[PDB]
């Protein structure tokens, strides 16, 4: 739930391990 992945996901997918797309920002927990 936290935007601490240093990654955006405009296209809908995140590449950082443990991160998922809270569109359009990658989040972890």
């Amino acid at each position: 739930g936290l935007p601490v992945c240093g990654e955006t996901c405009v296209g809908g997918t995140c590449n950082t391990p443990g991160c998922t797309c809270s569109w359009p920002v990658c989040t972890r927990n």
